[PDB]
């Protein structure tokens, strides 16, 4: 834990190898385009739909242009100055989560008002920029590999469930009048406001459908191979389109409004300034979200290298976690300066790219995804085609996918499996611990995790008390150090808590 | 073919198992309530749906009532004085595309009218009950063993694509008024009807996914053994009831005829004289459709009953076929009298009341049965809650329920297929002529096939000339014998039109 000394090493190792990581990306040639367009189609569409929800929930002051923006900026100088470049770095849910407790705290507070919202975020973002520095340099990373399987599992399925009840929200706020709109067009009224609710259905129904058919295209029987990879590839893009097809259909026979369409502007159509007239005592309590926000990206970023580092992949190179840390921190800053949401790793991103790139590690896939990233704003007029009922179809799909490989949901619903009816569980593939494990062990430590992520969730419903679920996970770790131990015993933890996935036939 | 002894053959045999019939039906006690129902339930949705599409294409002179009636009225008759029990009569589609044919004629022609389609229907009836009497007393039933295979699964086919045809033709008609209701109600103006539109297609698609998830409950892992049995049993009533449950939701923010539910009117609230007004030169005319009604009826009678008793059932009592056929010429002139569609065998209705009986054979469930599908139509007024959306995906779900088992669906698949993946077909559960049959003559056969489908589909789309498809389904038997031998060899048509469902792991 000696400071400095991480950091140190990470650039001596990354140092040795940077103009190789740009010659093997250059050398590999235009066959490098097929990783970086999936890559970009995996980012792009969750970050506008990330957008839209800032949007509808911070009553316009963040969009889809933010949230790209920032994106691309980030991504892009992380692949130039950063460690690991074969981290994706992107706006996620957590933080958005945080943004709007953030928004709705200041919104409630006349001295600060939603004018000085931006100026308090980037305070904000000052302060967490502060603690990853202190975090970095006291070789914090030094400890990740407490961050074990349960808090990672309980974190994932939490994320699926936000995801799923911004989904629902979004389906029913589509039956509704928009708080900002003009209440006297035609396209508001009852009966255009149920058509647009049920068409809105549709094509979220649909759409989720349709991508989670497409997601296993390889193993279907029909088509060429190409085609089927095409597929399995590039579903969820491919299904957005043939939905905003299948929206423009009646444009015709109905009002311009129907089906309702994304609410971010065109931008075509800093804020250094104003953290100056912020009240000093807000500047303080700024500490108060920062250090949840910073908690967050030392999990985050952290797991997503990690995961994106597996030993399985042969990696040649060395890793820079303090490096991505200290690195983060100063990107925090920079886009709270800048009056955008911060970026951070994403998860499966960075594993999904690390695997298509299978390794070819360089640094201009990246690059140029985050490039592309940034350059879909210059094409916010066609994106605003898109309607915004296929963006919850997409949260559902992203909620509904968060769960194969998770071992906690597994576990949940062996819990709600029938005691005559385990040798269907034992009839595929399943986890080691179901053999080596007796049930009762399994099912006193899916209770307590079931417990404790509800718990968290509660929590996040509370309007201010509900930006401290990153202490809840963090509390995790010690918990899991010391206190199962004691109710416990030994190997059980250790298969049910593996830090590898071990499956079985 | 000696006349009258094939129906005193079957009359013989029949005698002397009658009181056995009836005491093993008492003896089992309420135990046989069971399989009553779940054939009732099979049975009354799609009678319900025909009389719905019926309505829509007679105008409202023919509606579920007639159907329902029918359906019940023929058998309890069947049952009581029939000679296969097992076998369920009802209302089948092929009947209903004669009628559309011959209401079509009729309005057309002023000498006829509207007024006198029952009566030329009546007609048509008797015509259709002498033929079927010359038929059973030549024994023209001893020659059943020659509808092989190909016309079996060509005519499975053919009635499923026009299942579907009926289901996209409801769908779009949602999104239109209605031919005979006041076009002033609000229920229909434009941003109405299109939210009835989408309402349609959300209830038709969710029935459908849903009743064809709960058709392999008992195959799933969760819930009890009772609640999948009774979920793979009843999964299309008990989703047309959630479906039903679900539309009701928005009853109190929407107008009354939001969403449309069935046009059948309440009852609540004989065409002898006019047979006689019809002229002479129509009651003559009436032989032609009447020829093909009776052929469609041969067919299906005979095939419905072969199907009923297959020899894997170990049934204990002989075959009825000359009497049953004799039987439905009887009620085919009842029926045409009261001004009633006449009802006939149904597929797979009578395999599965003999499966749901594995065998206690007897005439009590199919008199229960009938019994109840009668009472149904004192119920009308509850089956009109039931809206025409889910009649829709009911219609969708029959299309898509007639492939599974079908041959001719599976060559098609192949045929489809690509040649570097049969592997894949491989390495499931196939046909045996896959293996002892070289690829080139399947595709041949298929290719055979597909063009007569066709040419039998696209037939059923003349106004007039389209009633002549069963002419063309029963030219398939002297092909079959004399012309495809000479086109393929032996055990290749053998295991292609095979009349044991050969099957290989």
């Amino acid at each position: 834990f000696v400071p400095f000394e991480g950091i140190k090493n990470d650039l001596k190792g990354r140092l040795m190898c940077y103009k190789q990581d740009w010659t093997g990306g250059f050398k590999a040639g235009f066959r490098i385009l097929a990783p970086t367009t999936y890559i970009f189609f995996a980012s792009a569409i969750p970050v506008i739909s990330f957008g839209e929800q800032l949007e509808r929930s911070t009553d316009g002051v963040l969009t889809a242009v933010q949230t790209l923006a920032s994106t691309a900026i980030c991504g892009m100088i992380h692949s130039i100055i950063g460690g690991q470049p074969l981290l994706i770095l992107g706006v996620a849910e957590p933080t958005v989560i945080m943004y709007t407790f953030m928004f709705n705290f200041a919104k409630a507070r006349p001295e600060l008002g939603r004018d000085l919202f931006l100026a308090w975020s980037g305070w904000v973002c000052v302060w967490t920029a502060l603690m990853l520095f202190v975090l970095a340099i006291c070789g914090a990373c030094s400890i990740i590999n407490r961050f074990t399987r349960v808090a990672g599992e309980l974190f994932g399925l939490l994320i699926a469930m936000l995801f799923m009840q911004q989904a629902i929200k979004g389906l029913v706020d589509e039956f509704r009048i928009p708080e900002r709109e003009n209440q006297k067009l035609k396209e508001f009224l009852p009966s255009w406001r149920f058509a647009n609710g049920m068409f809105a259905l549709v094509l979220s129904f649909g759409l989720l459908l349709t991508g989670l058919r497409s997601r296993k295209a390889r193993s279907w029987r029909y088509g060429t191979g190409w085609l089927r990879s095409l597929i399995a590839d590039y579903g969820v893009p491919l299904m957005v389109l043939v939905w905003t097809g299948v929206s423009y259909i009646p444009a015709g026979d109905v009002p311009k409004g129907i089906p309702r369409r994304l609410f971010s502007p065109n931008p075509w159509s800093t804020v250094v300034k104003e953290m100056l007239d912020v009240p000093i005592v807000y500047i303080i309590g700024a500490f108060i979200p920062a250090s949840m926000i910073a908690v967050l990206y030392y999990f985050d970023h952290s797991v997503a290298s990690q995961l994106a580092q597996q030993k399985e992949f042969n990696l040649r190179k060395p890793s820079s976690y303090h490096y991505d840390l200290l690195l983060l921190g100063f990107l925090t800053l920079m886009c709270g300066l800048l009056g955008v949401p911060p970026s951070n790793g994403v998860i499966p991103q960075s594993p999904m790219h690390t695997k298509s790139l299978a390794v070819k590690e360089q640094r201009v896939s990246n690059l140029l995804q985050s490039t592309m990233v940034g350059g879909c704003v210059a094409a916010m007029p066609i994106l605003k085609m898109i309607p915004t009922s296929v963006l919850w179809g997409y949260f559902a799909f992203m909620a509904i996918e968060s769960l194969p490989g998770n071992q906690f949901w597994e576990r949940i619903l062996l819990l709600f499996t029938a005691p005559s009816r385990r040798f269907k569980v034992l009839e595929d593939y399943h986890a080691t611990f179901v053999e080596t494990v007796p049930f009762k062990t399994i099912a006193m430590f899916t209770l307590f995790q079931t417990t404790y992520l509800l718990i968290c969730f509660g929590l996040t419903w509370i309007p201010i008390a509900g930006v401290m679920f990153p202490l809840m996970i963090m509390f995790l770790i010690p918990v899991r150090q010391y206190l199962l131990p004691r109710f416990f015993k030994g190997a059980h933890l250790q298969d049910l808590d593996a830090a590898e996935y071990e499956e079985a036939p």
